């Protein structure tokens, strides 16, 4: 299953074509620029096979439970209502995110124990790096 | 989790577009015709949190047996080596390969107690009907 080695608070440390990301997703303006200047925490925690993801910042927080590889109801940070899946390849954990007719995937990798999230929405793709807290 | 209604052993009683859906996988004439012909029976049981999925036919067996969400190798019948991951998603067992840029998905839901395959691989999609024995 996923690697114990995600557990844990993890500090925003990098990001790069964010805002980008932000506009694929219909993000408006005064909401990517206060994104663009968050610097979330992201606690990764398991219960049994239930892992919780919550992203702590002053502007907004989100939290979603989920078993790999079954769908859930999730609510994202700019409040879209998705129904998305995360699962394990190659020990990534990769979450879909679908509404709409659209899709977007954020990708949650270890490299040398800094954790990696890219984002992907239509081609847009976008890196941000967290440091283990 | 899966519903345990998918649990037994499942009769080939239909099948609609196999042959379109083989050629668009690559499988060569003389394997398709006894593609075509097969009536495979298959057979769904879990143990825990692994899944399997064994077909039987006098041409080909298979077995698969993995967790929900959780990318595994496959062999499948006509002897592609995939990467494959199952998920479910409104109650069906969606099962996408992976193997050379390609990919193609096989989705099992319920249907008035009859268990309904759909094969989807570029645009070719195909549909057969099981009956539970
Ligand atoms: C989560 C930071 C708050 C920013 C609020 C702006 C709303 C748009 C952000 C939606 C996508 C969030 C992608 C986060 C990926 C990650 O975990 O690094
Ligand atoms: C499994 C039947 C034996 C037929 C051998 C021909 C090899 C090509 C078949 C590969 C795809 C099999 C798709 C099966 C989907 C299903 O479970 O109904």
């Amino acid at each position: 299953g996923m690697s114990n080695k995600f557990l844990g608070t993890w500090k925003l440390v990098s990001s790069e074509n964010f805002d980008d990301y932000m506009k694929a997703l219909g993000v408006g303006l005064a909401t990517r620029k206060l994104g663009n200047l968050a610097k979330p925490t992201v606690i990764i925690s398991k219960k049994g096979d239930i892992i919780t993801i919550r992203t702590e910042s002053t502007f907004k927080n989100t939290e979603i439970s989920f078993k790999l590889g079954q769908e859930f109801e999730e609510t994202t940070a700019d409040n879209r209502k998705t129904k998305s899946i995360v699962t394990l390849q190659r020990g990534s954990l990769n979450q879909v995110q679908r509404w709409d007719g659209k899709e977007t995937t954020i990708k949650r990798k270890l490299v040398n124990g800094q954790m990696v999230a890219e984002c992907k929405m239509k081609g847009v793709v976008c890196t941000r790096i967290y440091e283990k807290v």
